């Protein structure tokens, strides 16, 4: 609704900033605690774990590099 327009809108700086941190001090698979936690601007567990697993995957997170 909050585009009114074709293809959905992409994620808020603030949000992801709140997910990355949410995952790195709760561990991952625990959505309900991370929305709780982390003031989202409408999200649910669901985008939270659609949003993360595709970040993980295709926007490779990294920084957790051998060398």
């Amino acid at each position: 609704e909050k585009h009114r327009a074709r293809k959905r809108q992409a994620w808020l700086w603030e949000e992801d900033k709140n997910l990355r941190s949410g995952v790195r001090k709760y561990g991952e698979g625990n959505w309900s605690k991370i929305l709780l936690h982390y003031k989202f601007n409408n999200r649910t567990s669901v985008m939270l774990k659609d949003r993360w697993r595709t970040m993980k995957k295709l926007k490779l997170i990294s920084s957790d590099s051998e060398d």
